[PDB]
């Protein structure tokens, strides 16, 4: 039996930030995960190797049409297994700088599967039989989430995978179906498609990305077309059924088709069930999602829920822990994690913050557009990636942004100086700020002064 | 004898900004230019091939130690021709979209040396000889420089070279010898070392770019010490022989180093000496620069000056011509904070005051830092080395300080320009800690270095 | 002209929008529905859009 001030269940970057947070501000803190391994399903299935696969496949796209490298020889593709082999040494050193991070501050760490007993009361069950009872006057939920697993689908299938079993692939398949048009199926199926594969993505809407400005999900799709990606809209699946040799996949609308392999990307379920939130009178709703309010608490006033258990993005999760965590202290540093800049990283990336096009149409702002094409950046030319575009929408007379979207290279990277300006407040939050401020050159923040230029002349 | 509102000499950066500026206020504007293109150095001799060819060479070096790539074969050495033979697409891609937005805008463009006669008219001089005859209410002057040659080096050698004409290298030295350590010296010292030339850099100090904060250049000494860059403080030349197979410099301390080139990068001098300034009474120093007020103005009210021909930026040039353009149809500032950039390998940026003028300055400031090594973006970029560096005021949280040395550091330099540019309490480092930004990216780095400020904060 | 203003996504108002963006002018098309062309497929108007927003037509 232990005693600490504040327990978080759950080791991904929401529980991290609250753990670490609460040890900040003096309490005694202690994390309990189910992993063998620290750091949670951001760093061992999640954001790290789904972004050290797409990386490498960025990486061998751009070696392969490098003209300096073709000296070497002809084009060779590359196996599955070697493009993951990369991802590693990177979740090693992610891990062992996390673990380093606990160590430094004397957190106690738990590996095992936790479950509750009553309102502070809780035990931790490892594998080979810890049972340890943990007594906290504060809790976190950082427990994360789970694919969603449909009943009718087959997962034990060797050719049926999911977000997580994805990385289990031996071999490159020479056709692939991705169902579910989420930014997780975006995302793979644009790092398939860099790898060599046909793949039919399949939408369950009209449009990829609703959520997203309507031109940079038309031009999403028109890459992700060019590129090998058959994109089918407005479906819904009937049947899966796995074969010696592919999947094939039959749709309501009547449309049979076979595949090398299949992945699953259509939504996700909170991790929530095996916690026993029955001790302590919480529900989970039909997404396994656990309700809070703007302080993070849940209806138990001592217990907190932050992260995936409710934009299911890992820095709005280590940032909801963090505010949480704040929270729980009342040390002046809480905050609603509301305002998240929404970020695609498929090939090239997109990125997005503020209102989009049709909700200024709907409100009937005053708005106007500038826009810089990467196409004319020095940056954008050198990096040899030619395809991407900046759109800047700024009010036509306090001059104030409203919403930045851009879409190529080193999206993310970009959006931040836009998302900065944009959060100021009143006047100085201006367009004007990117005429009478000096960048670097050649980079990929000079396209703010084009596009803010390409506003000032539309604007009369 | 054509006649416009405004003319402009050079099409550089300053030179384009300063007639796009001129010419969206309404006016009639006229350009000229001494190179057959349209860009300047900034496309055609200095900023675009030298960022070429760091970008070929960063890939190269990519390639050579990544894992997955060894088993297609052993490492190949790529030679300079084929190295630098990536940068004329660029370069006909930036040219080609230039003439497009002059064209456009209908500028007219005039393909000669320009000459000054008085105060409303110019000299176009085209190379089988001609004169054409230009009046402009306006001037703008915006010639740039050229590399400085001193009388005691013999340029004419084939293996000696200076930042224009190194580009003209058809096969790659096993040594080579660089003077100055400027930013064109020190990038081009990355350059060569990534390809794996024993570069024997020489600078006239004792620190390499003393400007910059004292932790940045000892990491950048560190990072080219460790890249076979042998860098020797405190030299001053004495003399160069040019031999048949090497270049020997004799230094006044008594070294004599030998290579297989030689690279000058010692200052630049502003292309004053064909301009006919003395057809106007305005006087250039010594250094080739033209002295302006506030309004990038010269002494004769109509004769403006911009760019380079007077901190010799790119990005600052193109502003300060903006700026130049705006104070002739009145929408001006003066360009004077400029975020410091060194496109090495990897790259260096800096904005606001260093920490020995704060120690000097005795403000209390305070240093949160946030190391590449343990980033999950740095990590996963392979690149490692690298950290970035925040100084904040200890009392009101206010930033006087952002430096970054590594991966995509110049534009990660970018957000904390922005917030430092707020005014008052807005300009805070707590906004790191209420602003979610984008993860796995080097912005989320910035959190880190606030969180290991407000740690040290009590 | 140095700008133009386009109403209507019809035949001939794409038409002339191509054109005169063909021509070098900054065309800005005006449409009453949410896709250009919404009889055509879904594909080839998307890959419209895509080409003449490359091309000046916002
Ligand atoms: C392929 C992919 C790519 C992604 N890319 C991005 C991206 O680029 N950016 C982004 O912001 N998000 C991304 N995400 C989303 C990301 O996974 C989540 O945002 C993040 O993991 C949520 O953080 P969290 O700490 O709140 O939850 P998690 O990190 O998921 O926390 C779950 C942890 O709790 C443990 N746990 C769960 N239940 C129990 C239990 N009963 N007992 C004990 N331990 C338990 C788990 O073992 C795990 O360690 C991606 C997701 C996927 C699948
Ligand atoms: C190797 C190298 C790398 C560099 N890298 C960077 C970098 O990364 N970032 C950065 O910001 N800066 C960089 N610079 C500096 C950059 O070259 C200058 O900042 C830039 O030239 C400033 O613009 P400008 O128009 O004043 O200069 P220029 O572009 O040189 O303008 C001069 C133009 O006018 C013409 N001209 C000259 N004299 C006359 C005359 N008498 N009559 C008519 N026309 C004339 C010239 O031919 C030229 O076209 C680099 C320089 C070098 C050499």
């Amino acid at each position: 039996v232990y005693n600490y001030d504040v327990v978080v269940i759950g080791t991904g970057p929401a529980g991290e930030g609250a753990a670490m947070n609460a040890v900040k501000a003096g309490r005694k803190v202690a994390v309990v995960d189910d992993r063998p391994q620290v750091g949670g399903n951001c760093t061992h299935l999640g954001t790290i190797p789904s972004k050290a696969l797409r990386h490498s496949v960025r990486q061998i796209m751009q070696y392969n049409n490098n003209p300096l490298f073709r000296q070497i020889g002809e084009p060779r593709w590359f196996s599955f297994a070697d493009v993951l082999k990369s991802a590693e040494q990177v979740i090693a050193k992610q891990v062992s700088s996390r673990t380093g991070y606990y160590a430094r501050n004397r957190i106690d760490t738990f590996f095992g599967t936790a479950s509750f007993c009553d309102e502070h009361t809780i035990e931790v069950v490892h594998l080979n039989g810890m049972v340890e009872t943990l007594v906290a006057k504060q809790f976190v939920i950082a427990t994360g989430s789970r694919p969603y697993r449909p009943a009718d689908v087959d997962f034990t299938h060797p050719r049926i995978y999911d977000s997580d079993t994805i990385l289990s692939l031996g071999h490159t398949p020479r056709r692939l179906i991705i169902y579910g048009a989420g930014v997780i199926g975006c995302e793979y199926a644009s790092i398939f498609s860099g790898l060599g594969v046909l793949v039919d993505l399949i939408d369950n809407r009209d449009q990829l990305l609703s959520f997203l400005d309507d031109e940079i999900s038309d031009s999403l799709s028109y890459h992700l077309r060019n590129n090998n990606v058959l994109i089918r809209h407005n479906e819904e699946y009937e049947r899966v059924e796995g074969l010696d040799n592919g999947v094939i996949l039959h749709l309501k609308s009547g449309k049979k088709i076979k595949a090398d392999a299949f992945l699953w990307s259509n939504g996700r379920t909170g991790n929530t069930d095996k916690l026993g939130l029955e001790n302590i009178g919480l529900k989970a709703n039909g997404r396994g999602q656990i309700q809070v309010d703007e302080h993070y608490r849940t209806e138990v006033s001592n217990i907190y829920a932050a992260g995936d258990v409710i934009p299911s993005l890992a820095s709005a999760a280590y940032d909801q822990g963090r505010s949480a965590a704040g929270s729980i202290t009342e040390n002046d540093s809480w905050r609603f994690v509301d305002d998240v800049p929404t970020g695609i990283y498929t090939i090239p990336e997109i990125s997005s913050v503020g209102k989009t096009e049709r909700e200024l149409t709907q409100a009937k702002v005053p708005y106007e557009v500038g826009k810089a094409f990467f196409k004319g950046m020095a940056r954008a030319q050198i990096a040899v990636e030619k395809a991407g575009m900046l759109k800047i929408l700024f009010h036509r007379e306090t001059l104030e942004i409203l919403g930045v979207h851009c879409f190529g290279y080193q999206a993310s990277e970009i959006v931040h100086i836009g998302q900065a300006i944009m959060n100021q407040k009143g006047e100085a939050n201006t367009l004007k700020y990117f005429i009478n401020t000096t960048f670097n050159y050649p980079t990929m923040a000079e396209a703010y002064r084009v596009a803010a230029y390409d506003g000032l002349n539309r604007l009369f």
